[PDB]
């Protein structure tokens, strides 16, 4: 391996210690395969079914329910009665709950995949070297190469390696280098080296990066590095090395059965101190062990009453359903429990020419040099009007229409446009639209010279598919482009070598046609063109060009500016090395300028609105550009992102200000700065460490592979529809339209999904306090067992799950993106709130445990001991003429069951309601504010009423009620509970909270 691009060919060649006309000899290969290892990316690791069914099982809960689900099976056996049949009931159950869990976790990330092993589809297997045991081109698997040896590429292989270039071969070399940034136009590779060592790969112009494709071309190459120390192979280990945090939600889930869990081994303990009195009082007789199984069963009862059984039912059913909201709406979120942390997002880091703005350009000024005289100078400004690359539209000068011919110096700015472009126009039928070919920037100087024919030719005489091209085919054909020099970041500029057709043009001859930067280019002109005629470049007259650009750029127009120039006696050919990129710039010398430029890239519609909702919001955002800082300001403005007049010097960076810092200053003016500049490779990684170090929640935008690190470890990365598949695969979400407005949408979905989530998790939770109270007392007292495992599932399954994912179609607030981002560190119950629930369940576990003794004592339908000497109904066929004189089995009665769950479900079907809303009475919000609510209460009602009377399922349970006399207790015990509630819930006007 080495750091080559900035050594020379022969330095390489040496370094590997290798003959180009050779290739590296067999004992070379063993060696260097023995020392860089063989040209691949680490595998892939993926728990197998057992692996994942055993972390399916590593849930505390989970685990606590299978214990539970053990002792219930064990108990089962241990009778022997025909009827004790349905014994095995309540055992099978939770093991199909249990296993149906399992069952999804292993279809659920089954069906994900990882972004490393997207990566893996940029490995060639085959590849192209010269090595010494044979003289033609061995085609041998990529995994098989190894640094140093001679490789060869061509028109359509994909690069097997990260090569320096040795030797070019075709007469130009082209590479599709998108795979890394996404910009599908090819580059041109040279082969003479590149100074700086620290050079970013975009300037590597002598390297062959593994996993791009060769555009146009064939080369010959010495490998450099291979494996995991390529290019996108240092990716790979950033992707990997990178952690990404539990949702918050999954946080404090998680928090919950950590507790759910001490409470109840507590109990437990309470339990059995308020059944201590069997060390002191028992007569050592028979018994002993029926009292055992009492406390066992009564455990599993008090396990399925403490979880919310159906909670990650209700919680995944509403995320899908969201999710396919979203999707409605553009915004594809590929991991369900994204949606939670998206409705948190803080920070939004958002690339701007793709998304923010329409990556549509157009001229719409122009201005050329009018007159110079003494100080006295004089431009000539123009507009010109149309969106579309479509040729449709006229140059005005004060807003008056312009035959752009009448001018010189326009007839040349145009022809300039129309011969340094490598663009071009294109109209398609399937939807009668205009379509730029090459370049954004080019694809729109073609389209200026159309609406502006310098030579009045017809037009208006041809075909759509005609008109596109027909104005610069005219001055193409007027000049001859012998060959280009590139544009290259190091002179930002570019130029076409031509000569005249001859005969009709060869007043001069070769010319050179130059574009580039407005500051580069009018540095290296020595004149400047007063149409058709050249006088020599000049203190004023150069400030007027510049001030211009400035104004264009920096004021509201926020205007992209070429500055245009010729050289009119260019070098001679022959003294010309068109192969080695350095040379240009001096080759791009001694110029007269003959006009600047400017193009627009207009903000989207949405956007200008979207970033005022995220203001409102309090969420931050942050443009990040390639326009030089001055322009990248201007458009921060002209969108809302600065304010017309505001401060900005502390607030926007550019991307080398920023290396220039020390990682401390750095970080500050990441919590405040909203717009980066020039924006190098880590930087968007190492925002997204700065913006987490202040714990915010943040949005990456990118497509890609150069991305995908910032976009996995920012908390919800998001990718471009039309983004590379690696980004999207790194991405949390994906903007099936590009807009930033996308963005917006779903942070706001967001936020609405979790507040009615938030609310039914509430809703569920509380439940299962009550049902806990309810066991605890059964066993506190010692009364027979009020409610069963069974049922109790049933129940927090779907008489109590039905109304949950129904309160997620909860009407959401109005003041939802007024309101700050939520804080992760959020509690779902703490405060009052905890009160409430507090005493809520405890009514519950009185209601229900009062009902089924109330059937025991006070009813006309099997009385029972009124002085409570139920309480050792355990003890009766023992000493049965012991104040018993009836049949001992009552107390394994069906309806007084029966009494203590519909008391339940009800209560339910009526906290369900109670929580609509956290403060609000229904009075106020009123039950059908939400239709769902009450068409599920309905729905599990019936359900209920459904176990009661149908034959089979009665058995398992308890037996049906007598409605009016039976039922109407059931309700002057539950329905009091909305009291309750609007009674606490009022507590809200006698404090300050609202
Ligand atoms: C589900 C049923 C029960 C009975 C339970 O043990 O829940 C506790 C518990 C673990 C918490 C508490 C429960 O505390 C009690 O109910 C007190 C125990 C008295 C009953 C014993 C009878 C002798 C939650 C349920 O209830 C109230 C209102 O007091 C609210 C909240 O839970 C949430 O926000 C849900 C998390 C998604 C948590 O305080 C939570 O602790 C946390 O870390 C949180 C932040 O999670
Ligand atoms: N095809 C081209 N040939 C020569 N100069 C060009 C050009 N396209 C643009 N320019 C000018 O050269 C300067 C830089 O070109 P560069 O290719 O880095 O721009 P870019 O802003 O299009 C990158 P990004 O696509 O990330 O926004 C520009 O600021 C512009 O004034
Ligand atoms: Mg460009
Ligand atoms: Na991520």
């Amino acid at each position: 391996m080495e750091a080559a691009h900035s050594k020379s060919t022969e330095e390489c060649l040496a370094y590997f210690g290798v003959s180009e006309t050779t290739g590296l000899t067999p004992d070379q290969v063993k060696r260097h395969l023995e020392k860089y290892g063989h040209n691949e990316l680490p595998a892939e690791e993926g728990k197998s079914l057992w692996e994942l069914v055993i972390e399916q099982f590593e849930d505390l809960l989970v685990r606590i329910l299978l214990l539970a689900a053990c002792i219930s099976f064990v108990l089962a056996w241990f009778e022997e009665g025909e009827e004790t049949i349905t014994a095995f009931v309540e055992p099978f159950v939770i093991l199909l709950i249990l296993i149906a869990n399992a069952i999804v976790g292993v279809w659920q990330e089954r069906n994900a995949e990882n972004a490393i092993e997207a990566l893996k589809e940029y490995e060639p297997e085959m590849g192209k070297v010269y090595r010494a045991d044979r003289k033609s081109v061995q085609r041998i698997k990529a995994r098989d190469i190894v640094p140093g040896d001679i490789v060869e590429v061509a028109v359509g292989d994909k690069v097997p390696a990260d090569i320096r270039i040795l030797s070019i071969k075709s007469t130009t070399l082209r590479v599709d280098q998108s795979i890394l940034t996404g910009e599908s136009v090819s580059v041109i590779k040279h082969t003479e080296p590149v100074p700086d060592p620290r050079a970013v790969n975009q300037d590597k112009k002598n390297m062959l990066f593994s996993g791009t494709n060769i555009a146009a071309g064939k080369a010959l190459g010495i490998v450099a590095t291979t494996g995991v120390s390529t290019e996108i192979g240092k990716i790979r280990d950033q992707m990997a090395a990178t952690e990404q945090d539990k949702t918050p939600l999954q946080q404090k889930l998680d928090e919950f059965g950590e507790q759910l869990s001490k409470v109840i081994s507590l109990i437990c303990v309470a339990v059995w101190l308020i059944n201590i009195g069997h060390f002191n009082d028992p007569v050592h007789g028979g018994s002993w062990i029926r009292g055992a199984i009492y406390y066992f069963k009564i455990a599993v009862a008090l396990a399925v009453a403490a979880i919310p059984e159906g909670l990650p039912a209700v919680i995944t059913t509403c995320l899908a359903l969201g999710t396919r909201r979203m999707a409605k709406k553009n915004a594809i979120v590929r991991s369900l429990p994204s949606v939670e942390t998206l409705g948190c997002t803080s920070v939004i880091c958002s690339d701007k020419t793709g998304t923010l703005t329409t990556n549509q350009m157009s001229v719409c000024k122009m201005f050329i040099i009018d007159k110079v005289d003494g100080d006295f100078c004089s431009l000539n400004e123009f507009s010109i009007t149309g969106s579309t690359y479509a040729p449709e539209g006229e140059v005005l000068k004060n807003d008056k229409p312009i035959r752009s011919g009448q001018f010189d110096g326009l007839v040349e700015l145009a022809t300039i446009c129309a011969l340094c472009n490598d663009s071009s126009l294109d109209f398609n039928e399937t939807k009668g639209v205009y379509e730029k070919v090459g370049e954004a920037t080019e694809t729109a100087l073609t389209t200026l010279v159309e609406k502006m024919n310098v030579f009045n030719t017809e037009v208006r005489n041809l075909s759509k598919v005609e008109r596109a091209n027909a104005c610069n085919s005219v001055i193409r054909q007027l000049m001859k482009k012998e060959f280009t020099l590139e544009f290259s970041r190091d002179r930002k500029s570019m130029s076409v070598y031509c000569s005249p057709a001859k005969s009709s043009r060869a007043a001069v001859g070769n010319k050179m046609f130059v574009k580039g930067a407005p500051e580069g280019v009018i540095d290296r002109c020595n004149y400047v063109r007063v149409g058709t005629t050249r006088v020599p470049m000049t203190g004023p007259v150069k400030e007027k060009i510049l001030s211009v650009i400035k104004e264009w750029g920096t004021g509201r127009d926020t205007l992209r500016c070429l500055a245009l120039a010729t050289r009119d006696t260019p070098p001679k050919r022959e003294e010309m090395v068109l192969d080695d990129s350095s040379r240009f710039m001096e080759y791009e010398t001694d110029l007269t300028f003959v006009g600047v430029v400017g193009m627009l890239d207009p903000p989207r519609k949405e956007v200008m609105g979207s970033i005022q909702l995220c203001r409102d919001a309090g969420i931050r955002v942050i443009m990040i550009t390639g326009d030089n800082k001055g322009t990248a300001i201007a458009i921060c403005r002209r969108i809302g992102i600065f304010g017309e007049n505001e401060e900005v010097a502390d607030r926007a960076y550019t991307g080398r200000e920023f290396d220039d810092l020390p990682l401390a200053e750095q970080r500050e003016a990441c919590r405040r700065a909203c717009c980066f500049a020039r924006v190098e490779p880590s930087h968007k990684s190492k925002i997204v460490e700065y913006l987490q170090s202040y714990d915010e929640i943040t949005a990456m935008t990118g497509d890609g592979v150069n991305d995908a690190p910032a976009l996995k470890k920012a908390e919800i990365g998001i990718a471009m529809g039309s983004g590379t598949a690696v980004a999207k695969t790194a991405s949390e979400m994906v903007l099936a339209d590009d807009n930033f407005s996308t963005i917006v949408a779903a942070v706001e979905e967001g936020r609405a999904i979790y507040n009615n989530m938030k609310q039914f998790i509430r809703y569920l939770i509380s439940s299962n306090v009550g049902e806990v109270v309810c066991i605890f007392l059964t066993a506190a007292l010692g009364l027979p067992e009020a409610l069963i495992p069974v049922q109790l599932l049933w129940v927090n399954l779907v008489t109590d799950g039905l109304p949950a994912t129904a309160l997620g179609f909860n009407p959401p607030d109005l003041d939802i993106m007024d309101r700050p981002p939520r804080s992760p560190k959020e509690p779902l119950i703490s405060g009052w709130l905890f009160f409430r629930y507090m005493a809520i369940g405890g009514y519950v576990g009185a209601a229900t445990v009062g009902a089924a003794a109330w059937w025991f004592m006070y009813a006309e339908d099997g009385p029972g001991v009124t002085y409570h000497q139920l309480t050792h109904f355990m003890q009766c066929t023992e000493d049965h003429p012991h104040f018993e004189g009836l049949d001992c089995e009552i107390f394994e009665a069906p309806e007084p069951m029966t009494m203590a769950l519909s008391v339940l479900v009800t209560i339910e079907m009526c906290n369900a309601l109670n929580s609509l809303s956290e403060n609000q009475s229904l009075m106020r919000m009123p039950p059908w504010v939400n239709i769902w609510l009450l068409g599920s209460i309905c729905l599990s009602m019936s359900l209920h009423f459904l176990i009661l009377y149908v034959d089979p399922l009665p058995m398992i349970f308890k037996l049906k009620a007598l409605d009016l006399t039976q039922w109407l207790m059931v309700l002057k015990i539950s329905l009091p509970v909305i009291g309750l509630d609007e009674i606490l819930k009022f507590i809200a006007r006698n404090y300050l909270e609202g």
